Order: C-alpha cells, then sequence, then structure tokens
C-alpha cells in the first residue's frame, strides 16, 4: 500500500539500474560512492566487473558530470546517479 504520506526530508539518492529498474538507497554522513552500491545490489547480490558513476547536472538543462567512486555519499543525497559498463 505505498502513495500516501505527507512532505517530509528523506535521505535517498536514485540509482540507474539496467533492464529500467531504479531503487533509491539512504547513506550515512561519512559514506562513500562505492558505498552506495553496496545496499542497492545486497538485496540481488549481482557481482559486476566494471561500473561508473556519474550526477546530473542542477545548473544547467541536462547534462553529464563525472565523479569519483571514493566521493561522500551523503554530499550528494536526494539527487541522481548513472553507472555504466567498463
Amino acid at each position: 500500500g505505498p502513495l500516501g504520506s505527507p512532505s517530509k526530508t528523506s535521505n535517498t539518492i536514485r540509482v540507474f539500474l539496467p533492464n529500467k529498474q531504479r531503487t533509491v538507497v539512504n547513506v550515512r554522513n561519512g559514506m562513500s560512492l562505492h558505498d552506495c552500491l553496496m545496499k542497492a545490489l545486497k538485496v540481488r547480490g549481482l557481482q559486476p566487473e566494471c561500473c561508473a558513476v556519474f550526477r546530473l547536472l542542477h545548473e544547467h538543462k541536462g547534462k553529464k558530470a563525472r565523479l569519483d567512486w571514493n566521493t561522500d555519499a551523503a554530499s550528494l543525497i536526494g539527487e541522481e546517479l548513472q553507472v555504466d559498463f567498463l
């Protein structure tokens, strides 16, 4: 029984999963991006070879921004990320 809650601040980010799949994750202060995929993957147990993340620019219309995998996950909270092969 989803959809039906007041407006509140939730610490979660949108990760891009292949096959049109989408899942949000909550991170603790001092967390890294490498860890941001641990919570989403923990549920499916899928071990990939190479993955890369990109955060979308909120200043322009819709560009691509390369970020570090060891970057603070709580710093990109409420935003969206995108991972690709190699």
